């Protein structure tokens, strides 16, 4: 008995058994048929005739949920039969793919993805207009929702920007259709900080016998693609002879090497030789050991036989081919010999075919039991195969071949050819998961017949066809697809038939159905090779193209079935490229035309299509190829260096032709940045010629120094035959002074209501100590506060931010941006965009700092912080009016956490780490942090609406403490919170707050002495503007706009974001409807004029450069609001201070010129009551070419840990986080390496100062063992002073 089912399960669909009865004892066989979470429970007493099938249809029943369902055929009477099979049922109809672009993305760059909708007949659902798509990342925080995502021709397209620093893992595309998972599909986001470098071996041609050599290609690369330099030691191991050859090679990037052997005689054809390479980087001697089995040939090609079918029928032709190909796989054309099988005498001296192929037809009698096939060639080579002939237990096969096409209401022709005289075999036809039809069909004792089927309209337009039969005990099988091609998506995709070459254009070849939508995608086998153990969309799309997917191959598996039979019967056996969607228009084809990237790589393309009407329509395989740039160069540069130093800048230069050529490497001198030392100031370009072999990187190098702070233009250009090939590139390195330029800004505002002149002198002689080079500086006029803080909305800071609070720069000013120009209606979109899209990346970036709890923390895992979880959780509530990305319930959980810290006196208290001490102390009942989360629910009517409780126990708290509130900070923070809740003591708080105030009356400022003043004072701004008090607020105004950093911002976290708040505020109510005016800047002899006449102004420079001079004059004249700036650069020496902390630097020895272990100790000097810092930085910064390792950092002590490494500048700057020191000793080991050669190298230092107040801090300088300018130089630029 043979019975054969679907395996699949639905709601609706008929599901259509069938039962074969082969049984030549009865009749007739009788069969119980039981079908069976409790949901389905029907059974039939079926009978089936001998020689014959019967078919049992079931109706699913509508409401069909999921569970666990079965099958069950028992054999009833005499006649034992217990069959039984597991039933999936299904809950869609339709499926799901998700296609992104790469594997793994790195913090820069941009995830693009589809998302394929397909139903049962594999077109778009009719049903389905759009999908639901969530992006989460690796600790599964909503960062892209696309809640009603567009299906246009079953796709939907999009991309997500990853952060700058975002949460390096796993990352989720979940696609969700009417609230239920349909596909879901994840990508990697990694850092490229692996310094790790791998090591590859092959030969560089196959190794044969005759050759009595191996030559060897050894490469070097880090994981970005940079080359590595290094000593390779390459042994090769014979064990037979306890031999072992040896040689060592300077590798650059990559080597070649041959090995020669002595009397190497192979006892068979093959012969494996082991091979190790120790790779020991320059330097660092950090070693990287590769091994491989290397395999030595006699001869170029290898055959095997390749057979129609395993054993011949002793009576009937038996068609196969010797198949030649050399030892990488390719076919070897034109190899020849003698091929002769003596058993049927015959023979044939050919070559092979253009295909490799030497085909055979033979031809058995039934005499003959075997088939002998030898080949012989002159060269000595010979292969033997026997094929033994067709034996029923083992050997029998069953075969189905299509004899006319398939079409609509036609009939379908097979020649079913089986090894056996067949008395019978059947035949089933399944499409959509269902058998529609099945036969029994009788044979008259017969090896072949023609099977003939009339195709039905549930067939259409895609059905498979399975016969089986039962050969000895066993039962053989075959199966084919019914593909109606006239209702098909007939999709195909070339490539011209030429050699595609990099930065060259190549011309995409398609057809298919008229309106079809095309989705291209190219992807180098590099990226697919580091993580190929995940799911591959290629084969995805392929096999929803085909049915269903360990072990072995089960046809019925595939097909969407199961069989069961007769116990004793067995079953036989790096930016993205050509990411492009199209339409193939009119005439059914298009042609797309691209330029291929300046790369060397192997390409992997793939395409696929689908139509409104005919569905899915997919290439045979991916189309491969590779491009190989003839000719490139690679820089090797440091991230910095400073004026004076000896540099060398070293290059590796890159031949894939066929042979040697001299190549001229030559570096300009860009607008006179570029000392070429021991050549003139005026050269503009110096150029050096070196010899470069095919595929063995050659260094070239120059001994430079840089004459100009800022950006040094590395440009540099190459050539190999009189500039038939080139190659250029356009780099960058910072030059950089002695000491941190500290730069001070002095800014003067005007608001002129009425049409007003007046004349603003400025002295600048306060700059100057011992030695001050000559400071730098220059005048700015600017109509709005933000123009320079838009401009510089990415970076606003000086200072480093990594820890949770200080990250908000990336989030906050993007608000305060955003609704000041709102409020002030504007409509230069630019801006808006510009706030707008960095918000976002912003957002992005702050969930780093989420925990568990719902809170929010100082690093990314710590106990979390009710100030940061006030600020950051009301900050993302005001971010939702700009973005829709903020996840409302996890504000919601963080609200929540934070109301919950609240005590029954309505006072708050700290959580987590003490980084900030005014603000989260408790030695003043804790008034800041309890008015600060008061103030921040307050900010925002959602919150104030959704915390009402939180607010009133609050404000009765402020009521209760106010008598005792004596500091300005408190106060401060305080009032502002009444301010914005109306309290009826915010008039008095106010007053109270004012009588602290100080006084400049030279200069018309009003402010605030605490430790921070520019916070409190900001505070008192915000509340004398909720008061009206604008007269009397601009000499605050005045103050605070003094304070302000180059940027924009302040010099500072907090600082910005309350600063920032009331001198926005303040100006939005107190400037001009309209800006006209004139400013003329007057100094020494000359005269600058400057006008300003729109409103609407804020992307504009009005830049000036003042030369060293004295005095500064400024008339301004007309009507509006201005900001005149300047902006001092400083260039102290660079010295030993401290204030505060005590700093101890030593080297530690190392036994290596190349290698630096720097010890640094810092500690807190507590006086008083002040035991501890706030959060406290140290910073490293290296001697010119030195770069830190992997993780720099040993020997750290326990008592107050690093919270946070970060590595910046190319490892040139290393920044230890803590959350605050006193005096014990914070002490840990720095190693660093010299990469790069440099000499008379300036001193470096390290820095230690307490965040929130930067006075605190200490500086020591350190030295490394000074290299010298004659070591440095190859002997052509050596100077005179040398030898
Ligand atoms: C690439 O596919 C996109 C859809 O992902 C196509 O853009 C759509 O074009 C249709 C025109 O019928 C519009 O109705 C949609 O609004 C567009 N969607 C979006 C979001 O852009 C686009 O035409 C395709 N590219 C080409 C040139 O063939
Ligand atoms: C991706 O999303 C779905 C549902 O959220 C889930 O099945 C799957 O576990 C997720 N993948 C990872 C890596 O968590
Ligand atoms: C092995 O390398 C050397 C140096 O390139 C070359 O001359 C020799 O021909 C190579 N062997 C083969 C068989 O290519
Ligand atoms: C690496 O080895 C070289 C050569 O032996 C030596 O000069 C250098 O000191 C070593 N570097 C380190 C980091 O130990
Ligand atoms: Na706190
Ligand atoms: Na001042
Ligand atoms: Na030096």
């Amino acid at each position: 008995l043979l019975v054969v089912g679907p395996k699949f399960i639905r709601a609706n669909q008929e599901y259509t058994l069938v039962i074969s009865n082969f049984n030549s004892q009865l009749s007739k066989v009788d069969l119980l048929l039981k079908l069976e979470l409790s949901v389905l429970n029907v059974t039939k007493m079926v009978d089936v005739r001998r020689n014959m099938n019967r078919m049992i249809n079931f109706n699913m029943p509508e409401d069909l949920t999921a569970g666990n369902y079965k099958i069950t055929i028992d054999g009833q009477r005499g006649f034992s039969f217990h069959k039984e099979a597991e039933l999936v049922y299904l809950s869609k109809s339709i499926s799901g793919l998700i296609q992104v672009d790469k594997p793994v993305f790195k913090p820069g760059d941009t995830v693009n993805f589809r998302v394929i909708v397909l139903d049962t007949e594999l077109k778009p659902p009719a049903r389905v207009k759009s999908v639901y798509v969530t992006i989460r990342d690796p600790q599964r925080n909503v960062i892209r929702k696309w809640s009603t995502a567009k299906l246009y021709a079953g796709v939907f397209e999009s991309d997500l920007q990853i952060a700058p620093t975002p949460m390096l893992g796993v990352w989720n595309i979940s696609v969700e259709v009417e609230g239920e998972e349909l596909v879901s599909k994840t990508f990697e986001v990694k850092e490229y900080v692996l310094s790790t470098f791998d090591v590859q071996v092959m030969p560089s041609v196959i190794p044969l016998e005759e050759h009595q050599a191996v030559n060897l290609t050894i490469e070097a690369n880090y994981h970005f693609g940079k080359p590595v330099q290094g000593v390779a030691k390459v042994e090769l191991y014979l064990d037979d002879d306890k031999l072992k050859l040896k040689k060592e090679l300077t590798v650059y990037g990559k080597g070649q090497v041959e090995l020669r052997f002595d009397n190497f005689a192979m006892d068979a054809d093959q012969q494996d030789v082991p091979v190790k390479v120790s790779f020991v980087e320059q330097y660092t001697n950090r070693t990287v050991v590769k091994q491989s089995q290397i395999t030595v040939y006699r001869y170029a090609y290898r055959v095997e036989l390749i057979k129609e079918s395993p054993q011949f029928r002793p009576g009937l032709p038996f068609k196969c081919a010797l198949q030649f190909t050399h030892h990488d796989g390719t076919p070897a054309k034109g190899i020849s010999g003698k091929v002769e099988v003596s058993d049927v005498r015959f023979e044939t001296t050919t070559t092979s075919d253009n295909d490799g192929l030497i085909k055979l037809e033979l031809q058995p009698s039934e005499g003959t039991e075997q088939l002998s096939i030898h080949f012989n060639a002159v060269d000595g080579f010979f292969f033997y195969e026997d094929v033994n002939k067709v034996e029923t237990v083992t050997d029998a096969y069953i075969k189905l071949e299509l004899k006319s096409p398939i079409k609509r209401n036609k009939l379908m022709r097979f020649m079913v050819t089986c090894t056996e005289r067949m008395t019978f075999f059947v035949y089933y036809v399944m499409s959509k998961g269902n058998i529609i039809d099945a036969g029994f069909m009788r044979p008259n004792k017969q090896p072949k017949y023609l099977l003939q089927l009339n195709a039905t309209e549930k067939m259409i337009p895609r059905a498979k066809i399975l016969i089986a039969t039962v050969a000895g005990r066993t039962v053989v099988y075959d199966f084919a697809d019914l593909a109606f091609q006239e209702l098909r998506n007939n999709f195909d995709l070339s490539i011209d038939e030429q050699e595609i070459k990099p930065g060259r254009q190549i011309e995409l070849s398609m057809s298919g159905r008229p309106g079809a939508y095309v989705g291209l995608a190219a992807y180098d086998k590099a990226l697919l090779l580091f993580n190929k153990n995940h799911d591959l969309f290629w084969e995805d799309i392929g096999q929803v193209f085909d049915g269903f997917h360990e072990n072995e191959f089960d046809i019925f598996h595939s097909l969407g079935l199961f069989a069961r039979t007769l116990d004793d019967i067995l079953f036989d056996s790096q930016e993205s490229w050509l990411w492009k969607n199209v339409s193939i228009g009119r005439s059914g084809s298009r042609k797309l035309i691209e330029v291929v990237p300046d790369t060397t790589t192997s390409w992997y393309l793939t395409g696929f299509s689908i139509d409104p009407v005919y569905g899915l329509g997919i290439i045979k395989k991916p189309i491969q190829f590779t491009t190989v740039q003839p000719f490139y160069i690679v820089e090797n540069l440091p991230y910095s260096i400073k004026r004076g130093e000896a540099v060398v800048l070293q290059f590796t230069l890159f031949n894939n032709l066929g042979a040697e050529y001299i190549a001229d490497v030559t570096l300009y001198n860009v607008a006179n940045q570029t000392e070429f030392v021991g050549r003139p100031n005026t050269d503009l370009s110096y150029t050096k010629s070196v010899s470069v072999p095919p595929k063995v990187g050659v260094p070239i190098s120059f001994l430079i120094k840089a004459r100009k702070l800022g950006e040094m233009a590395v440009r540099v250009k190459a050539s190999i035959m009189l500039g038939h090939e080139t190659d250029a590139l356009e780099k960058v390195i910072r030059v950089m002074p002695e000491s941190l330029v500290q730069p001070r800004m002095d800014t003067r505002f005007f608001c002129f209501d009425d049409h007003k002149n007046q004349t603003f002198p400025i002295n600048l002689d306060i700059n100057k100590k011992a030695d001050s080079g000559s400071t730098k500086i220059e005048f700015r006029l600017n109509p709005n506060l933000l123009t320079t803080v838009i401009k510089n909305l990415d970076h606003l800071l000086g200072v480093p931010t990594g820890c949770g609070e200080q990250n908000m720069v990336k989030f906050v000013p993007n608000i305060l941006v955003l609704d000041y120009l709102h409020a002030i209606g504007s409509k230069e979109q630019h801006l808006i965009d510009k706030a707008t899209n960095l918000l976002r990346q912003g957002y992005q970036n702050q969930m780093r700092y989420r925990q568990t709890d719902g809170s929010f923390g100082l690093w990314e895992t710590t106990n979390g912080s009710v100030f940061l979880t006030a600020f950051v959780g009301t900050s993302m509530q005001t971010a939702v009016k700009y973005i829709s990305d903020i996840d409302a319930a996890m504000v919601e959980k963080a609200l929540d956490w934070l109301a919950s810290k609240q005590h029954f006196s309505g006072r708050f208290d700290k959580a987590g780490a003490e980084y900030h001490k005014e603000m989260q102390g408790g030695l003043r009942n804790g008034v800041a942090l309890t008015s600060y989360v008061l103030m921040a629910l307050l900010e925002n009517d959602i919150a104030k609406a959704k915390h009402a409780e939180v607010i009133q126990k609050g404000m009765t708290y402020l009521s209760n403490q106010f008598g005792s509130i004596n500091n300005a900070y408190d106060l401060s923070i305080a009032t502002y919170a009444m301010m914005l809740n109306g309290h009826t003591m915010k008039e008095e708080a106010l007053n109270k707050l004012i009588d602290m105030s100080f006084i400049d009356a030279d200069k018309n400022e009003r402010f605030w002495n605490t430790t921070n003043p520019i916070e409190t004072t900001a505070y008192a701004l915000l509340s004398f503007v909720m008061a009206e008090k604008y007269t009397d607020g601009i000499p605050v105004m005045n103050w605070l706009v003094n304070q302000r950093y180059v940027t924009g911002s302040f010099p500072s976290t907090q600082d910005t974001f309350v600063g920032l708040k009331a001198l926005t505020k303040m100006a939005e109510k107190i400037s001009p409807s309209r800006n006209d005016y004139t400013v003329q800047l007057k100094y020494k002899k000359s005269a600058k004029y400057f006008k300003i006449n729109s409103e609407q102004i804020d992307v504009e420079n009005f830049v000036d450069i003042p030369e060293d001079t004295k005095k500064l004059e400024i008339n301004v004249g007309g009507i509006g609001f201005g900001l005149l700036e300047v902006v001092y650069q400083f260039n102290l020496n660079l010295v030993n201070f401290e204030n505060r902390f005590q700093l101890d630097l030593e080297k530690q020895n190392t036994g290596s010129d190349y290698e630096l272990r720097l010890k640094v100790c810092a500690s807190y000097i507590p006086q008083l009551t002040d035991r501890r810092s706030n959060m406290a930085l140290i910073e490293v910064t290296l001697p010119s070419g030195y770069v830190v390792d992997r993780n720099p950092i040993s020997e750290q002590t326990k008592v107050n840990p690093i919270q946070k490494t970060e590595i910046r500048y190319g490892g040139t700057s290393v920044v230890l986080y803590y959350d605050n020191m006193g005096s014990e000793r914070n002490c840990f080991t720095l190693t660093a390496y010299r990469r790069f050669k440099v000499a008379l190298k300036r001193p470096a230092y390290v820095v230690v100062y307490d965040y929130y107040n930067t006075n605190l801090n200490a500086i020591k300088v350190y030295e490394v063992d000074k290299q010298n300018l004659c070591e440095i130089c190859d002997e052509e630029d050596c100077p005179a002073e040398c030898g």
